[PDB]
């Protein structure tokens, strides 16, 4: 039994998942997020209570307004860096792709559906057919090159073109489609199979820019994905998941939204620590 597995049983048998989450809530440091509250940036924020911190926000270089609701989450101890962001709005899709270009991002991890429970959580920022998607404000175009449809996720191969310079890069768009907002995946196997699919593409390696992780607000499901991956990388080199989460929350507010998402993170980390990947793929029923 590992130290993490010992802590998991103590939390479960004593039902301390909710006070542990409250502890993380109470220990979460607040940081200035003034730029996000500028009046000119109102139409760039999906939610009024979810903002990037000033010290860690991703800046749109050379634009008139450099603001995008996106946070660079660095974990120097893991040699890992992610960009967590909200689901783009119709008017910020151009900024989203400008950020992907400037940050040399190779993968976009999307953990939400476009519509969830009668509500639009994200604009359609990539094309679903062979028609080019134009973003004239920032000078980019996106084409759908290929798509690999699994039972609970789809991988879209996208071509991101700088329409001014002509340069193109290939973007891997990993779309998790069965993860409800404020909820959890179906099982640790399905989540880990998806995560290792992202890992196996090489898009998280240091020879690429930071991956862009997003859901609706960019804190809940996105926080779960990044917490498990960061803890798995560290466990490779004893980890304190609580401290890892608190340190990650210094870069973006509110990561992990429910005690159940915290509990699931523990389960995914414990199951991911055994790495079995073929076993996960079969349990996930991806095909």
């Amino acid at each position: 039994p590992t130290t993490i597995e010992r802590e998991f049983e103590e939390l479960d048998t004593q039902r301390r998942w909710q006070p542990l989450y409250l502890e993380i809530r109470n220990e979460s440091h607040d940081y200035p997020h003034r730029v996000a509250k500028f009046p000119e940036n109102r139409n760039r924020n999906r939610y009024r209570d979810v903002s990037p911190y000033d010290h860690s926000r991703v800046k749109l270089q050379n634009a008139e307004n450099d603001y995008i609701n996106a946070s660079l989450v660095d974990i120097e101890e893991a040699q890992r860096s992610y960009i967590l962001t909200q689901g783009p709005l119709p008017n910020t899709c151009c900024h989203f792709w400008l950020m992907v270009w400037q940050q040399k991002t190779k993968a976009v991890v999307m953990l939400n559906r476009i519509v969830e429970k009668e509500s639009v959580k994200c604009a359609q920022y990539w094309p679903t057919d062979d028609q080019e998607m134009l973003f004239k404000e920032t000078g980019f175009s996106v084409k759908l090159l290929s798509e690999d449809v699994k039972s609970y996720y789809t991988v879209h191969l996208l071509q991101l073109e700088n329409i001014n310079s002509g340069e193109t890069r290939t973007i891997s768009h990993f779309h998790y489609t069965t993860w409800p907002d404020f909820g959890v995946p179906e099982s640790p196997a399905s989540f880990l199979n998806f995560l290792f699919k992202v890992r196996e593409s090489g898009s998280l390696n240091p020879d690429h820019g930071p991956a862009v992780i997003h859901c609706s607000a960019g804190i809940g499901r996105s926080g779960t994905f990044s917490l498990v991956d960061t803890c798995l990388v560290l466990m490779e080199k004893d980890i304190n998941i609580k401290q890892v989460l608190l340190n990650m929350r210094k870069y973006r507010m509110g990561l992990i939204q429910t005690p159940d998402q915290l509990r699931f993170s523990y389960m995914a980390i414990i199951e991911g620590a055994k790495c079995i990947q073929k076993r996960w793929k079969e349990l996930s029923k991806e095909d």
